[PDB]
């Protein structure tokens, strides 16, 4: 969730959201639990100019 | 404060208790003013199936 400040610094906001698969319904913690795997990590950016619309 | 999860897996509930005895009234920490002490460590395990009933 990315803004801006008044000079224009950008500004991450610590009210971000990483999302893991979903496993035992919880998905505040992912396990694996395969004999192989692999990770991979994508992300999208969003933005606003009024707090927490994006 | 024991429950449970839809598979079954037993959770313990950060939501539990740990009582010091009673000192300058505060209960939150406790200190010893003695020149010997023993201490001992008790548990009582209570169960819900509704969140915090117990
Ligand atoms: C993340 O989701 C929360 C709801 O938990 C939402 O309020 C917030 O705007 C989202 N933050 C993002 C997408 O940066
Ligand atoms: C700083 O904050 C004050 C109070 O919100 C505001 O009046 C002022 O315009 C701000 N100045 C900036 C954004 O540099
Ligand atoms: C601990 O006491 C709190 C009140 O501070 C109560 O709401 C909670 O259910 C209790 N948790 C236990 C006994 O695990
Ligand atoms: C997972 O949570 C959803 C939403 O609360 C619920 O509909 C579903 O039955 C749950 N599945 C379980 C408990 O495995």
């Amino acid at each position: 969730g990315m803004k801006r400040s008044g000079y224009g610094q950008p500004i991450a906001s610590p009210l971000s959201n990483i999302t893991l698969p979903m496993q035992d319904n919880n998905t505040d913690v992912y396990c694996i639990r395969s004999n192989q795997f692999s990770i991979y990590v994508h992300s999208t950016c969003k933005s606003s100019l009024w707090d927490n619309v994006f």
